[PDB]
DNA sequence: ATTATGACGCT
């Protein structure tokens, strides 16, 4: 009892820009605001693959990974913005820069771990302590939490329910106890309302957030009430929340490992994991997964919020599916040169903005009819930011995959250059 | 013929 630690030491938030690329296009083109609209890559094949969808279009069934021509069947009024194309490929510069805007605002409040182009984790522990001392026992008003949902409440119209749950929670709060985890979460949620208001004031972008004691619960919480809302998942809400939560919904159990948990153990929901000893879990799933699962199904996770606002690698990738697969030497060279030219542009801007140089170049390729998503992956040294040198070295490092007797076989369905191993500059 | 990425683990 007294010695079972409960993983209530930290306050952690996950902030996700809602349908981010769509919002970027809607800020730039006001004729898209508050309409069903989606963002697409390419236009020739079935109107393009959709990678971002507004909530209005979602109301009609439009999803990511869907062809635009199919989305139009579900939503005939759908508006489409095209990703920029440079050197024959998609170019996401507009959104990486919009993302830097957002991250830079978030960093004013706390240390943030860039988790993706549009979402970060926040370690609010110190900020909550500072703010708690600032209040000096003063009670927390519902006015400070105008968009917060308390998961599990009310107990015993959507905004009406929300306010009821918030009132029940705030009435129960022990404000005089500067060490109660629930109070600390509440204060973190006040600070996240402030962060979200600053992001929207200074960018016009709206976002959702989850507030809890760890990254996995913050991420799960973030998803309970979207869009433009935030959800506080308290330690005490976990047993009910997890009692019907499909295992696949927890970050990192969405794939094969979550499938084998389901199949081997014979369960469906996260909470059912509590009925297995740690050793049993370790035995089925390895020592790391086992320890991690034994703690996670009790709402405990220790992965730290890593202080990292910049990506660790910088990458350029283009698929060549179907009959478009590259089949000659000239083709592989020209696309390696296109890939390297964009890579070089991104790298020079990275060196100048962020004072660092990449030292290693990873070349990945897929070949046609190869099952795997990397038919090959080989590294070479990255010594200068020269597109022609980088493309030439990538070719030198893959060329012994050609089996022709000027021709290229097996045909290539993917080229991919990645710059890694950054050293300060 | 979702694509374009990017973190992270295993060996
Ligand atoms: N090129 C590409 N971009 C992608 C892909 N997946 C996502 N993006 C881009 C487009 C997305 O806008 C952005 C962020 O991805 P999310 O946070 O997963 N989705 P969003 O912010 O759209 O909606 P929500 O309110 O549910 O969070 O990343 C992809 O497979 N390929
Ligand atoms: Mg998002
Ligand atoms: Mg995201």
């Amino acid at each position: 009892g007294p010695h079972m630690a409960t993983g209530q030491d930290r306050v952690v938030a996950l902030v996700d820009m809602d349908c981010f690329f769509v919002q970027v296009e809607q800020r730039q083109n006001p004729h898209l605001r508050n309409k069903p609209c989606a963002v697409v890559q390419y236009k020739s094949w079935k109107g393009g693959g959709i990678i971002a969808v507004s909530y209005e279009a979602r109301a009609f069934g439009v999803t990511r990974s869907m062809w635009a021509d199919d989305a139009k069947k579900l939503c005939p009024d759908l508006l489409l913005a095209q990703v920029r194309e440079s050197r024959g490929k998609a170019n996401l510069t507009k959104y990486r820069e919009a993302s830097v805007e957002v991250m830079e605002i978030m960093s004013r409040f706390a240390v943030i771990e860039r988790a993706s182009i549009d979402e970060a984790y926040v370690d609010l522990t110190s900020a909550v302590q500072e703010r708690l001392q600032k209040l000096q026992g003063q009670p927390i008003s519902a006015d400070l939490l105008p968009s917060t949902y308390i998961e599990g409440l009310p107990q015993g119209q959507k905004e009406g329910m929300r306010k009821q749950g918030l009132f029940q929670w705030l009435d129960s709060l022990q404000i005089d106890n500067l060490t109660s985890p629930d109070l600390q979460l509440t204060v973190g949620a006040v600070i996240v309302e402030e962060m979200r208001a600053a992001i929207e004031r200074e960018t016009g972008f709206q976002c959702s957030a989850g507030i809890s004691h760890n990254k996995v619960l913050a991420k799960l919480a973030c998803g309970l009430n979207k869009p433009n809302r935030q959800t506080l998942v308290s330690h005490g809400s976990v047993p009910q929340l997890f009692s019907q939560m499909p295992i696949r919904k927890i970050r990192s159990l969405g794939g094969k490992l979550g499938a084998s948990v389901i199949e081997i153990l014979g369960i469906e929901y996260m909470g059912e994991l509590t009925q297995f000893t740690e050793s049993q879990l370790q035995s089925h799933f390895g020592e790391k997964n086992g320890s991690w699962l034994y703690a996670m199904c009790r709402g405990i996770e220790h992965d730290p919020v890593k202080p990292r606002q910049l990506p660790k690698t910088i990458g350029c990738s283009k698929n060549f599916p179907g009959k478009t697969a590259l089949a000659t030497r000239e083709q592989v060279q020209w696309w390696l040169l296109q890939l390297a030219q964009e890579l070089e542009e991104r790298l020079t801007k990275d060196r100048n903005d962020n004072d660092r140089v990449a030292t290693q170049l990873v070349v990945s390729i897929r070949v046609q009819g190869d099952k795997r998503l990397s038919s090959l992956r080989r590294c070479c040294a990255l010594t200068r930011y020269d597109a022609h040198k980088m493309s030439h070295d990538a070719f030198t490092v893959i060329k012994n995959c050609n089996t022709s007797g000027t021709e290229w076989s097996p045909p290539l369905t993917m080229l991919f250059l990645c710059a890694t191993k950054f050293s300060a500059s």
